[PDB]
């Protein structure tokens, strides 16, 4: 548990994350829940959330990069880990060494990966084949090439065909694409022997459909308590618990008299108090947040002037003083400080709001009565 | 040096940072250049920049938070360090234990802080000279704050400073505040460090009264604004490149085109709004199409592009269509934020004349 010396931090509720995970376990009781903790678990912290989820029965995680995988491995995570991106061929030995499964996006990739397998790392190379079934980006599109890759894997005892998966492009919105990909997926996967894991659903897909054919699900943002779109949120009645709060303590206040002003980038008409927050755009509270409202001791206050790199200014009631807690992002969907309202202010989606949260912010994890802190600057 | 396992990274040119530093040193020959390495040296990695700058004459550094100062201390930085932000009383002792100078924003703050004192305390007093940016406004209180320092042998009045609000724009405001600053300072004993200029102030004025300067963004090769760029001769060398290699290509039908998939996305700081931008794939300007994803970006490319080819997303030139300022415009923000957005997920590859060194915070 790291120390921190600036009252600006994120509260991460691990009980909320464990509830969300159960919601998914409960919705799909016959499937393996492959917890997606890529991008540092969407800003919350891969390691701490992964440890926590393991203590609650998670046996499989998905990340974006091998760096993310080795990071969980260097911190005691022993569950299975699948890398969703394409590993540079050179690094194949490190995946083998660290027991990390890998995505095969193409035949070419597999062929180049084999060539870089020196014999120093002799454990198995677990492989999940990615299939392209719709808005084709990454993955194998034709069944023939798919059989050929499987056929290649079967020449080497060291390579295991552990999974096959696909990703939906529009599942968080109305349309027949998703169901069209699902059928395309089965049509590809049926023309060859099935591997252990068959997974096609993200958060949207898992909350909206059952997909009996896909024995593993990959919930993401919803683990952290957020709906992947308004459509899904208004569609299903499952309850997800937001897990994040962004907080800052007022460090100083000044009273402007009518006629006096302050220049952070504001002139007062009546007597007004201003509070100085030690948080700014380098923490991920972007400049475009100007004019948004934040919660001070219960009341909505306006963010004035411009947001600076390390400071933010707020028009507040006179009684507010140094030490008062300010909630910039709250843990409730129907809140003027919800991740969604902030995303709207940033003209983006909830994913990016959490992702912008910089390393300069400590993560303070809550589990029942327990409290623990991670401060990257001092790690 | 750390390993890294995704072909996406930042090239941080320390030789460019050292030159920019010498330009300021040369421009203000007899001043201390208090190098601003706050916010992880605007995204470049403060530990490596500070260490590199100490090897080139840097004797004083400025950060935004005590965590930032302590981080430098943990890694061998021995020079002076001033926390520009306001540290509440609680943590003062740790600023004393670690030898970090602090900012006195008010008398309330000082008086109060004279209670977590339980080893010198180096204080730089902050004055509000007209724009409001919180600080002591009146000479009286200014004189009262010093007298208070004089009462404790452990408290040291090391400096006084102010922040100009509009040095990046034209007008007399800066000058008028520069005068107020003098008027206040000349009414009390003068401390060893007197500083009033940021990158802008440093590039545009001489300010002989102020014996120290605080360049920040410009140390890294960026002009604080176009107006400053169009008014000064001084040439700054941009120090950052953002690169990714194409992981796979795919050809589409219905105009038919080839798309390239890059292993970088908004979780790395290449924001969603970058859709519609251009990147440099082997000298070819290619558009970023479709939605930028958390981990991937798709670029419209000529059919001759292939897996493994390098893509420049942010280039180390100002004139370029991938300059930090062009990216800033696309992001409807300022160059400073483009740099701060770059995530911990990106490895920083430092260049120091064919000496390469990597920092991968994930394996660190
Ligand atoms: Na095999
Ligand atoms: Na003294």
């Amino acid at each position: 548990s790291d120390k921190y010396y600036r009252s600006a931090y994120m509260n991460v509720d691990l009980n909320a994350v464990a509830s969300n995970f159960k919601v998914f376990s409960t919705l799909h009781p016959n499937k393996t829940v492959m917890a997606v903790v890529k991008a540092n678990a969407y800003g919350l912290g891969s390691v701490k959330v992964a440890r926590h989820l393991m203590e609650n029965g998670a046996t499989f995680f998905a990340v974006a990069t091998l760096d993310e995988a080795i990071e969980l491995r260097m911190h005691g995570i022993t569950a299975k880990i699948l890398v969703l991106g394409v590993l540079p061929a050179k690094d194949i030995d490190k995946a083998i060494q660290h027991r990390v499964a890998l995505t095969v996006p193409s035949k070419q990739w597999l062929k180049e990966a084999i060539k870089n397998i020196s014999g120093e790392q002799e454990k198995k190379l677990w492989l999940h084949i990615k299939l392209d079934t719709g808005m084709g980006r990454l993955g194998i599109k034709d069944t023939k090439t798919y059989q050929e890759v499987i056929e290649i894997i079967q020449q080497y005892e060291q390579l295991v065909f552990e999974g096959v998966f696909t990703h939906f492009a529009c599942a968080d919105e109305p349309g027949d694409m998703t169901t069209e990909q699902y059928q395309r997926f089965k049509d590809m996967v049926n023309e060859a022997i099935k591997p252990e894991y068959i997974h096609c659903q993200n958060s949207a897909g898992s909350l909206l459909m059952d997909c009996q054919f896909c024995n593993a699900i990959r919930p993401g943002i919803s683990l952290y308590g957020y709906y992947p779109s308004e459509y899904v949120q208004q569609k299903v009645k499952v309850h997800l618990k937001p897990s994040v709060q962004l907080i800052a303590n007022v460090v100083q206040t000044k009273t402007l008299q009518a006629g006096e002003s302050v220049s952070y980038g504001y002139t007062a008409t009546d007597p007004t108090t201003i509070a100085l927050l030690p948080i700014g755009y380098a923490d991920g509270y972007l400049r475009i947040m100007q004019g948004s409202f934040v919660n001070v001791n219960g009341h909505q206050c306006e963010v004035i002037g411009r947001v600076c790199m390390d400071q933010t200014i707020v028009k507040v009631p006179d009684q507010v003083k140094a030490g008062d807690s300010v909630i910039l992002i709250d843990n409730h969907r129907e809140s003027p400080q919800s991740v969604e309202v902030v995303a709207e202010k940033q003209h983006t989606i909830n994913y990016e709001v959490l992702c912008n949260l910089s390393r300069r912010l400590p993560r303070i994890y809550h589990d029942g009565d327990q409290r623990f802190v991670t401060n990257e600057l001092l790690k």
